[PDB]
């Protein structure tokens, strides 16, 4: 809402992740031959594909009670756990909501001995939440009274005459109208938001309304499990947390050996029925959760999406010409180095935390990241 | 010379009104702008006698109103179903909401019905030109006195304009809450501001929220009223549109010899205890609707803003000693010309809408005054 959570639960936040380069495919923006050329031309023979939930990115700790809250943490909330956004705010604004959520993932944890089985009292999830709507965003094109757009221009003029006055002085025009894009740019590319998830959205009336989709176990007491693969992470979540809950689920997924020309076939396919109805995609990743072609640091996950997806986002009546291919393939580029340093700095935070270090220490890291998608980017990516 | 901003039936869209120039900077001390140079640019070019009207807080609003859907459709060529059309100088719809549009249409319908407009005019469609402005329903007053009535101005939102151009030209220890408002989006900024613009100047949620002032009967079947003067203008509106609903409200106006020192004197004080008040300032107009001074077109119209009014609008340090430029009745050379451009435009508009033009050519004078507003110009003026 208007403030962060509790600063003392954000010890991690997630990093964004890039698309693959432009596809040379007739009509095609993003085709997996160029997610497992990646990896195969980078020495990775085997990689994991995931299906993209179209939900929103959550990460979710849970503790077995609040006395563990208050120890581990230093939450002086009373609370026990907590889902949270991207930008380290509570994904609920009602906070009831949240605790049910995190009661029922307790629960789950609680009959499957995952607790004893890790020796932990605590664990930290990467996670979709489902539906897309339950989140809040929210809108000039329905006002209430005066319409939006009237009295947007009506704004802007008040903001050019303002820039005419002499407070702060350099010499360049202004910026407004670079800035009114930014904003009619951001609202127009929500509209397509809209469209392309409006058919995985329903309302949401209780917690059974939900749908949570983890797809790592980040850290738990004393070990932060950047060491496992992500068959691994699939099959502990689906053992651990799938089994007794339907609000919990487990994500359907492939291997894929990117030298085998079989194997590439039958994942193409596999992404191909995915897409077949507008569906967003499927996230590619190297086998081991964190890989090293040489020392280069490689990107521990790359987003594939659909041509019918793609089409709404980028719009129905859009081409590709040399130069914007050229200019895709440039921020696909930026997209990359971005997603590693924010990548890392998550990983050092959750050591830190893991390690005890100052709490300070830990947002560091967890801050850095915020910063870095501070910077602006491509949204279609 | 866009329809996406329209967003209606083009087929309304038979006129659009021109922009107004400012008078010439006053030579009296802390003045910009001072009613003898309105008065003293019509009476050095033949023009003996002017009309005064109170300049409210508003937007400038064309309504047409056709007594039912079956006229608006074989007159006008509506397609859509509706009887009639609330939209800006822009062109744009004024509400999001249809049924907000449809129930001030259908109040200003009921007036004429009950004045007899229709049939005293031999018509079954009207073009008015109007301000719309803000009304506060619980005081019962126009929402500008109520502010005035606290010392309350358009400072508040010249105010947030400034915060915006300041944050927008930017890049214990770290606070998280300190660093999302840092990292706030481009776009989310321009967003509360206009948030902000909306809750001062437009605190709208129904009709029972806005006054309707029309100024001018610009046309009617077989006949643009451009022949007839200010005063039948004014006389024939409160005749026909201000006996009954509370809607649409009469504009507070005078009128002066400019020729006579005694009416002059009368004028500037009316002028003078009208802002310091509070208010926005004053248009002056010609008695005649066209006057034509030697083959020169005079101006439609001079607007003559407050002297605490145009502290939002050039900034509360104007005054002091930035008032000797001033210089800028150059700018206020271009503003003119344009001014008359836009005028005949408009009146031709309405000439080729009433003698059965084909509707592209109605938008070809239309759309030659948008394009005009689109010509850089200086926004105080
Ligand atoms: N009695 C009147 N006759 C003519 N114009 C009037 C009158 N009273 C108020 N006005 C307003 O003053 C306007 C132009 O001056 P100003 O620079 O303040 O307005 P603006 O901010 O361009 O936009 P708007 O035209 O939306 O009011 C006219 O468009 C009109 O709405
Ligand atoms: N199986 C999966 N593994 C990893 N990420 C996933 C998976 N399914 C869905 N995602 C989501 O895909 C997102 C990428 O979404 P996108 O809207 O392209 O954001 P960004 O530009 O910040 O990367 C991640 O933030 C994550 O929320």
């Amino acid at each position: 809402s208007r403030f962060a959570a509790d600063p003392h639960w954000l010890i991690y936040l997630p990093p964004t992740m890039s698309p693959c380069e432009t596809s040379k495919k007739e009509g095609m923006l993003e085709h997996p031959i160029e997610a497992f050329e990646y990896f195969r031309t980078r020495g990775v023979g085997k990689v994991v594909c995931g299906q993209k939930h179209m939900g929103s990115r959550a990460v979710v700790i849970v503790c077995k009670d609040s006395q563990v809250a208050e120890k581990r943490f230093g939450v002086l909330d009373g609370t026990a756990g907590i889902c949270y956004t991207r930008t380290g705010r509570h994904f609920f604004d009602d906070m009831q909501l949240e605790a049910e959520l995190i009661d029922r993932v307790r629960k789950v944890l609680d009959k499957s001995g995952f607790w004893g089985d890790f020796n932990t009292d605590w664990v930290c999830l990467d996670c979709e939440l489902m539906p897309w709507s339950a989140k809040a965003q929210k809108e000039q094109y329905s006002a209430v009274g005066i319409s939006g757009r009237v009295v947007l221009d009506e704004a802007v003029k008040l903001l050019k005459q303002a820039s005419l006055n002499k407070t702060v002085s350099s010499g360049k025009n202004a910026d407004i109208n670079e800035l009114l894009q930014r904003f009619t740019e951001r609202s127009e590319m929500m509209q397509k938001y809209v469209e392309a998830y409006r058919k995985y959205c329903w309302p949401v009336n209780s917690i059974d309304d939900l749908k949570l989709a983890p797809f790592h176990i980040l850290a738990t007491e004393g070990k932060v499990h950047s060491d496992k693969n992500h068959i691994w992470h699939m099959d502990t979540i689906a053992k651990y947390c799938t089994q007794d809950d339907s609000l919990i689920m487990a994500t359907n997924h492939i291997l894929v050996d990117v030298t085998d020309a079989e194997s590439v076939d039958k994942g193409i396919k596999w992404w191909e029925d995915l897409t077949a109805s507008g569906g967003e995609g499927m996230v590619v990743k190297p086998y081991d959760f964190i890989v090293k072609n040489g020392r280069e640091l490689l990107q521990p996950a790359v987003k594939c999406r659909g041509r019918e997806y793609l089409r709404i986002i980028y719009g129905p009546e859009y081409t590709m010409d040399e130069n914007i291919e050229r200019l895709r393939n440039r921020a696909v580029g930026k997209k990359r180095s971005l997603a590693l340093r924010e990548f890392s700095l998550g990983m050092e935070a959750l050591e830190r935390f893991v390690r005890n270090e100052p709490l300070y220490r830990v947002h560091e890291c967890v801050f850095g990241v915020l910063a870095l998608e501070s910077e602006p980017v491509d949204p279609r990516l």
